[PDB]
């Protein structure tokens, strides 16, 4: 029986048994007032406090959200969905501690990706028991609000302010400053680290003022703030918010009494019309996400990179070799996750068109251009390889780089790795290669499980992954010092050096995409 | 009659006569609860206070330590055993100030080794007195638990977390924080001295959170804590807590069980049975010593040291000309103190057996061929000088340079050393040459006592030797600067600078050992 | 009637007119209990606070002390002896403040010279008014106890502990720090500038840890405490203070003894007995000066030098191109103040003798070498500037060359000058060329008096010396900036620029002094 005495009260945790050994699990507890009635859209408010034993034995409730229906019965599709009920009732987060409980140990907090639509902690994939068990590191996870619940803005107004789900998780970092010792962690010895939507908050979190304080270090998976959906315009924020209201029949006059109206709507009449808010979508489309609310983020995004108004601190940051393919299958024609999908040079000029839906004929062409300068065998799988390159670049490796060489001139150690390795057990086809989001399992230490069917190979790529996240959050420098590992080179610009992960040889090498970046970065934005 | 309050009552001391002046000698103070009964195997309690005055005018009680029975009646061997009773009731420490009462002396505070299973403060060739007479300055040492009742480990069961012995150096250390202004010393300027295994503490205490503010810099006579011999691996330590039990009839199911039946023993049953804890030892074997124990040490200490986690501050570290020729005669075919001990191919390759008994055939062919290409003449002392100095640099030199090599990389000065100076007077024979433990006698100034049977060269050197370590201590820079000394310099990676100490000339020489270091460093750990 | 409430009470100064304007003259405000009776030879005891108004309007008395009786009815000497009564009730201040009060003024602080036998801060060369007129400075100087009264040392025995005389300055600043506010000054800006005896007790305050938060920053001129005159030893030390007790009847068992019986002398008695503490003596000689008594100073000083253990600031630091000529007639044979003193070599021998009395013969052969190579002409005048070359460049020059180089090893600005003015009015004659304590006059001011019979130049001169010691106190950089002046840059070890102070053209000169003082830093100290 393991109760810790919180701010707020007391906590029941559960034990587990980990590779021979025990972890105990708070899984569910509170960090806010639900978000209901009069509270909906608003920012999180603090918890009031409880008397009597909070059970922390299981997951809660997921928030709102719509759901992945492209291929039902699918694994591969399917283990992204929420896995508990779904409430406006979510703020509720994770923590996995070593047992016995640890002295001052290091935090690791993790922030889940999906678009800032999408997603929740109880994912298996994010399970913290196996870093826990292994590195002795402390791990917390919480839900937080996604779509127009989390992110719808009529900007300045504190009713629907925006970014009422960063908020969220920043209220979850404070929670982490106020209670985390109780628990055996040290608040000042905290890392982020999230994936896709997830590593976009953590980049915001890098910038806004009110988080400064609240973490140490941070790692930032395949996503980041300049990636072009990771932030929406006050414009285009403004009329997705109206576009909604009218569409659920909210239109007014007083923009005070749209979101009264709006707060008497069923989830699901929310739900069902935020994906018409805007004329044409992609598959990446954010339609409720970040904006500058003058509160949060106080300024554009982008000079706040490039004028060095951010946290100073290391950051390890990463990309995964094939991060466009997954979204080819919903929508691209030609392309199917049940076959080949080899495709014309027709049907890649249509795709650009389901990707780049508001771009000139003449920003295609450019497209077109830069990546189909065949070299130069008559393969017929060139088109098919180099949408799926087309969309992993402008989406996420390029701004990943970018924020890399901005974030790092201004003095501060950072790290770059590329991952390589597709896993021994992927559902999805072999064409859709190493996959965005699938590295995720190996930095959790899913492949540390012998029950589980990965390889000796990969439990040992898992095993060393795991080992430099951890002397990262620990020590600002994910090396892994005792098996003569390849010793990962800080990134600077003008070397521009990165790490690559597989299986085989872990290799340091200079300037990741190099042309194609100059593409996406210098000229494409122009257009 | 000199009277000092301290946090916990009056103490009284003694005043001794030394080279025309006078010491106030402090002799075993208390500074923990005697750990007696349940306290057995647990960390220092803290002190309860008293009212009347404590007489500190005679040493303590030793820990209890099994004795060191190779050469009863021979002064070599019996100058290193205890000399005062032995009694789990040894917490205690000595205070040797300046006369007349200084006003914000500098603290040098002494640390034993003994492999971590023996020694004591008492000895006469730690006595600070002349320290404290000649270079004014405050000596503090304490005795520190050993064996299995200072070094037991169930890791994390606090009933025998592990380490309890360098708590115990470390609850001294809070003790001179407290109280030494109260004898005129400043508690803002501490520095840390000991050799071998006093050594290894004081390299872990420069890795030790809870130590980092207890003292200001560090001096390392042959010994740190990535020598081999220095810590206990968990898997290691709790085999050797459980074949404790197995031998005491104290195997039990629940492990708090084993420990309670443990501390129903005999001090002497315990202590009869730490030999065999192990399948093989040899001469340089401790049995229960440091561990990993998320308390002390929050991880692998040559993960800390690597990646930079310790105190920045400047070190003074040494070695001497033949650490492991003492380590011969207590097992290696063919030696003795008492002939010149000339051996044979055959008897060289049964040597590696009794001081690497775990390691492959291919291991130690390699430690011969490393070793065994002669320069060239077929000189018959060849097998003989070979086995001292493969026990040396594996043991003590190579341990001690990288230790400096690592500590210097992130900033801070450090001083390296080679004492190669034989003294006079030893009693073992002379093929031993400047042995392991006979710098201990110059640095504490036992030379300048003419009575003494030193010769003048002998007293000058260790005259020298006191005024650097005293300007080490104060300042933080170990020269002698008013006698047209050669100047010491700092010990950079690169260069490697060292000084050598002699009677004869002072020499700056680089990059000690580079062949031998080289192997045992990059090639032996892969074995 | 200007009435200011100081910490101990109400003070009342007089008004002053210089040049068409007002300054306020606080003479003789009193700073500790007058050290009589049980206090002779103690620190000097806080001042226990009066009712009514203090009457700061006259200086106070000088310290007991011996007169210069060599010239009586001469300027030139008499010019250095006190001008009030001497009395063991002489520690007091004097304060100059500009009119109107000024709001933040930085402070400076005069310790005079006498060799630390002689001195009275009330010498007509010392008034602050011009200072404090003209550059709005606020001036403040002491008097502190000279001779036996102030330095006798029983190292360790408070009674008589040693360096009573620089307490008294340390008290006289701590008075600054508590009370200069009311005055309107900055106890924020604080530079000690002082010559000779008083530029070395400046060198032992930038080395004394309870003089560090007192003052800002230092001048030094012709003085610094590695002048061989500057510190006595314990050894001669305690032998002085055991001299005087034979000589006064004073010899006892008990050292406490000796020091009750030394309290009950009339002051002259002691004065008396002085000059023969020692079997010879020089005209330079300090029969009872600064000591290392473990309280002021905690190390031989040329040890804390050495290993940068001192106050890190900036310092100006200077000489006069003839120091040693002034000391010639107070015993070598052959020179008279009243003819040209043209000495044979045979003189030049004797005058050696006379200045170098412990000293081996071939100590003053090597003396005599260095410097009589003649160049070459067979001119009358070459030993007669040889004598007085060798007492200035052994005595002041190269050891404030010394002080200064190892000081700005350290980090700090140093700026080094070279007077060689001299004043139209000295009636020293011609051949003393620019003597020793000659600057002073420049330093505070006194040719700015037209009425004085100084030339025009020399008003133009000091004029320009006072804005750069006042920038200097102010901004730390003795710059002249608005007259084209020529720029002084800070002296480097390597480079060693200095500033050369004149009539005609200021000029940035190299080394000085660099083969003498190779001669006296290098070689003569083996002797
Ligand atoms: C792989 O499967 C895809 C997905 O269906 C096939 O794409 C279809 O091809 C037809 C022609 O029969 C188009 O008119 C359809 O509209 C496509 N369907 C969709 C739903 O996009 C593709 O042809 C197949 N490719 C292979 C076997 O190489
Ligand atoms: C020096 O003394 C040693 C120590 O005894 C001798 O070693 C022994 O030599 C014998 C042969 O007589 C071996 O079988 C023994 O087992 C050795 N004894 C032990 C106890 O180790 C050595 O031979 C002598 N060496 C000399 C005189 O050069
Ligand atoms: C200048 O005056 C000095 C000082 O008196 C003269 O020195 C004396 O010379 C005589 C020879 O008549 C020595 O025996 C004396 O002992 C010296 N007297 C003293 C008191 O030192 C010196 O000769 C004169 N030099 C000149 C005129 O060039
Ligand atoms: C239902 C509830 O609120 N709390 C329960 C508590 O009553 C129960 O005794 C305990 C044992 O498993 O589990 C939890
Ligand atoms: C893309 C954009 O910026 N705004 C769109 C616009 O196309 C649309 O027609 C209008 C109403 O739906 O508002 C929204
Ligand atoms: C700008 C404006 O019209 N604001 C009003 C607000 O004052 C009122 O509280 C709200 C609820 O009825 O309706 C709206
Ligand atoms: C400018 C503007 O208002 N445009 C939109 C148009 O794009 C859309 O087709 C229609 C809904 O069908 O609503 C309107
Ligand atoms: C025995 C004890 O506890 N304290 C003694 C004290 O009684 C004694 O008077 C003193 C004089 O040597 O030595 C100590
Ligand atoms: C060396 C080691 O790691 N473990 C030893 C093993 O050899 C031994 O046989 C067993 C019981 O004594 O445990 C212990
Ligand atoms: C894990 C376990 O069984 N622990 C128990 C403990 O609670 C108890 O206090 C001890 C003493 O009897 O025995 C054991
Ligand atoms: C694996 C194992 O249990 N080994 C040991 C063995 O090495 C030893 O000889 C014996 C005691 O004699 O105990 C058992
Ligand atoms: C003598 C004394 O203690 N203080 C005097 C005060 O009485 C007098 O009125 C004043 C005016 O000049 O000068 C001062
Ligand atoms: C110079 C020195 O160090 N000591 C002197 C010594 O010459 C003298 O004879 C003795 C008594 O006067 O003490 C004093
Ligand atoms: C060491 C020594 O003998 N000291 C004494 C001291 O205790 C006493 O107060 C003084 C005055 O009479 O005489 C002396
Ligand atoms: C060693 C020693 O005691 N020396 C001195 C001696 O130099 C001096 O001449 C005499 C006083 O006249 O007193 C005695
Ligand atoms: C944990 O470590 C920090 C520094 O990182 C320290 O200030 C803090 O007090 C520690 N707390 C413990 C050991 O409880
Ligand atoms: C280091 O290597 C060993 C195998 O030689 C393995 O058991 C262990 O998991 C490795 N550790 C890390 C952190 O990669
Ligand atoms: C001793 O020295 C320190 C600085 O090293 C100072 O802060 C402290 O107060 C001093 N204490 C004394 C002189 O009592
Ligand atoms: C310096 O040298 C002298 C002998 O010339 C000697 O008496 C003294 O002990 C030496 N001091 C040190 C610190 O070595
Ligand atoms: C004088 O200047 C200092 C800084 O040099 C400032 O902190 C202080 O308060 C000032 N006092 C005044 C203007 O009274
Ligand atoms: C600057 O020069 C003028 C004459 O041109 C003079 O009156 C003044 O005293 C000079 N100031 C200084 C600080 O030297
Ligand atoms: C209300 C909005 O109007 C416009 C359309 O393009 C959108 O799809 C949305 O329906
Ligand atoms: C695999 C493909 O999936 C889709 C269908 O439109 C096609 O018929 C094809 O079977
Ligand atoms: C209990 C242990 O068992 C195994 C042996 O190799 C050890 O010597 C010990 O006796
Ligand atoms: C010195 C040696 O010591 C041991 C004995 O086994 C031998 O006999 C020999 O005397
Ligand atoms: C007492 C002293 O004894 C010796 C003499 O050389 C000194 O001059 C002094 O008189
Ligand atoms: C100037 C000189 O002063 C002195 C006297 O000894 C001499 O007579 C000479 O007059
Ligand atoms: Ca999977
Ligand atoms: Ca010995
Ligand atoms: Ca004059
Ligand atoms: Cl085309
Ligand atoms: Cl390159
Ligand atoms: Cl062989
Ligand atoms: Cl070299
Ligand atoms: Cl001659
Ligand atoms: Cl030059
Ligand atoms: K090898
Ligand atoms: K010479
Ligand atoms: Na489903
Ligand atoms: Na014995
Ligand atoms: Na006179």
């Amino acid at each position: 029986d393991i109760i810790i005495a919180t701010k707020n009260g007391k906590v029941r945790g559960m034990q587990l048994t980990v590779f021979g050994g025990t972890v105990t699990a708070f899984l569910g507890i509170p960090y806010a007032q639900p978000p209901l009635g009069r509270l909906r859209f608003k920012k999180p408010q603090s918890l009031t406090k409880w008397s009597d034993i909070w059970n922390a034995t299981k997951y809660a409730n997921s928030c709102c959200q719509n759901i992945d229906q492209s291929f039902p019965g699918f694994h591969g599709s399917e283990m992204w969905n929420p896995n508990t009920d779904l409430s406006e009732d979510c703020l509720y987060l994770n923590v996995w501690i070593p047992a016995p409980k640890p002295k001052n140990a290091t935090v690791l907090i993790w922030i889940y990706g999906g678009g800032f639509q999408t997603g929740t902690s109880s994912l298996h994939v994010y399970d913290g028991k196996f870093l826990a068990r292994v590195e002795r590191v402390i791990v917390v996870s919480m839900n937080y609000r996604v779509g127009a619940l989390g992110f719808l803005a009529l900007p300045g107004n504190p009713e629907a302010p925006g970014n009422m789900g960063l908020f969220d998780q920043q209220l979850a970092l404070q929670w982490v400053q106020k209670n985390i010792a109780a628990f055996g962690g040290n608040p000042k010895s905290v890392t982020l680290f999230g994936e896709s939507a997830g590593a976009a908050s953590v980049s915001l979190h890098l910038l806004s003022p009110g988080s400064h304080s609240l973490f140490t270090r941070a790692i930032l998976q395949s996503g980041s703030f300049n990636a072009p959906w990771a932030v929406t315009s006050l414009y285009e924020a403004r009329n997705r918010t109206l576009n909604l209201a009218k569409l659920t029949g909210c239109s007014r006059e007083n923009e005070t009494e749209i979101i009264k109206c709006l707060r008497n709507k069923d989830p699901q009449e929310i739900l069902l019309n935020e994906a018409f808010v805007v004329p044409y979508g992609t598959p990446l489309s954010v339609n409720f996400g970040p904006t500058v609310d003058g509160d949060f983020l106080t300024d554009m995004p982008d000079i706040l990179l490039e004028l060095g108004q951010f946290k100073k601190t290391q950051i390890l940051v990463g990309v995964n070799k094939d991060e466009g393919t997954a979204f080819l299958v919903y929508g691209a024609p030609g392309f199917s996750k049940d076959n080949n999908s080899i495709i014309t040079r027709k049907e890649f000029q249509e795709g650009l068109k389901i990707f780049f839906p508001g771009v000139s004929e003449f920003g295609k062409e450019s497209i077109l251009f830069h990546y189909t300068d065949w070299v130069d065998d008559q393969r017929p799988e060139n088109y098919r390889e180099a949408l799926g390159d087309v969309v992993g670049d402008y989406n996420f490796i390029c701004p990943a780089l970018e924020f890399t060489k901005k974030f790092s001139e201004w003095g501060n150690n950072a790290f770059f790795y590329y991952f390589e390795h597709r896993s021994s057990k992927l559902p999805w086809p072999e064409w859709m290669g190493v996959m965005h989001g699938y590295e995720i399992e190996f930095v959790f230490g899913l492949p540390l499980e012998r029950r589980d069917q990965y390889t000796k190979a990969e439990e040992i790529l898992s095993r060393s992954i795991v080992k430099r996240w951890a002397n990262f959050a620990k020590y600002g420098n994910p090396q892994e010092t005792q098996n003569q590992s390849t010793s990962w080179p800080v990134f600077k610009s003008t070397e521009q050096k990165y790490l690559t992960l597989n299986t085989e040889s872990t290799r340091i090498m200079t300037k990741l995409r190099a042309q194609q970046c100059r593409f996406w970065t210098s000229f494409f934005p122009k257009v």
